[PDB]
């Protein structure tokens, strides 16, 4: 069970989401419909809330966190990379927050806005709408060309589709101990096509 | 069960802690009262030992690691951010080591320093007490100030009673399909007063 | 259970591999002979296939995955230091991959080449042979020395004979709620010899 309460506060999980069983839910977590929430994942709303928006995806062992009281928010078609850590911010609509990357409290990322991974925003900081930022601490480089938003949407747009993959064929299984020529492999992922 | 033995050594937990039931404790891990240790934090004791002194926390998808026969030291109060990876080192009485950070072996942290996130603390560093260290490599900035040091302490008595409130009504639970106008929310949270 | 399958493909995991309890792995990952998973490691091969070479190792909390249809490998004595993060790449032989260091997709690390901690290798770049390379972003800066590259060796040796270890004792347990001078601790362990 990847949801747990904590002063009688208990996490809305919509049956349209996937979160996968070794993520961690506590507390006053909200999740809407078509959300990915990965492995490892850890939604902490212990202190404050949580609200991640529709078809945004958690990736693994990411950790979304915040200060007492606060709201910590992923907006529509949030992308939020491998271990990025998100704590008491504003994730914009559409945004992409880097593998690996650091936002800190009160700060607000603008729609569409892609951070770099490795990245730290630091507290309070306002990153505007359709611009490229990177660094430790990060800072606005450029604005983001059309590929690029486009690129990013595609890359959203297959984290939909494997919420909904999961959702259907998703299960636990003994390993097996060997390849063999009959398995099924990557190959056969839809993507093939 | 987050306790694993090996070698026959089995992890030492304080009946007062509160280790979440998502992190792994394996080996020669000593945990004393008043911690908080968080999801998929991973306390791993298969080459050396971990001691994790009272009234610290180990944050979420922390590693605490070394190499053999090493001992790994977290001093009272000693406040480990979010993926912070801390191998083979002493931190200090009331140290925060900010998220997402490294500090490295034989590293020790005098009491009351803070660590910025995303920071690298290099192998062997003597880090003197009540400064400010930052960077990837980083070094010493600054003394704190007053300010600084009563935040950061008041942000390791939000833990403090944090494992309080976990040992006293964290629990399993199937999560709420949507909200509802009656179900509690962080605004319950004893923080609102 | 550490394993799942996504649209039928099932984790192929060699019975001489040691995979934590708590480690997930999904879809088209082939784990060989000798191999070290750690606690939370994500071996997510839902998008592409993972592949890890035999007397590798995979620390704790670290991510493995891809875009779409893209390979991930790690070649035989690949060391993935914590919280690193692989993704679309090829680690060659022997490389030892630092801790919390981000490798993005088609970039290539040469056999025997080590990188630092807290790194960032770019998108297809390419590192050669015996090298050092740090940064974020990383760049190639000095050959290793014959100590560093022996240093290395017997890292991973360790961690070849961590997953013999595990295999032989790791056992989920009940804590002991103190010391006492008659329990066995890391001084028992064979390195202590
Ligand atoms: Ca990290
Ligand atoms: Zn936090
Ligand atoms: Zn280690
Ligand atoms: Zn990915």
């Amino acid at each position: 069970m990847p949801c747990y309460s904590i002063d009688g506060v208990i996490p809305v999980v919509s049956p349209d989401a996937f979160v996968h069983p070794t993520a961690v839910l506590i507390g006053d977590v909200i999740i809407e419909a078509g959300v990915y929430v990965g492995p490892f994942a850890s939604l902490r709303a212990d202190f404050g809330r949580i609200h991640i928006n529709q078809n945004a995806n958690i990736q693994d062992s990411c950790t979304v966190h915040g200060f007492p009281q606060s709201v910590t928010l992923v907006e529509e078609m949030g992308h939020i990379g491998h271990g990025a850590i998100l704590h008491g911010c504003r994730i914009g609509k559409n945004v992409l927050v880097g593998m690996n990357s650091v936002i800190l409290d009160y700060a607000e990322i603008g729609e569409n806005t892609i951070i770099g991974a490795n990245s730290l925003v630091k507290t309070k900081d306002i990153i505007p709408a359709n611009v490229l930022a990177m660094g430790s601490p990060a800072k606005v480089a450029r604005d983001l060309s059309e590929q690029e938003k486009k690129w990013k949407t595609r890359g959203t747009q297959e984290y939909m589709e494997l919420a909904q993959r999961c959702l259907n064929s998703m299960q636990e299984v003994q390993p097996l101990s060997s390849e063999s020529d009959d398995r099924l492999t990557y190959k056969d992922f839809s993507s093939s096509n």
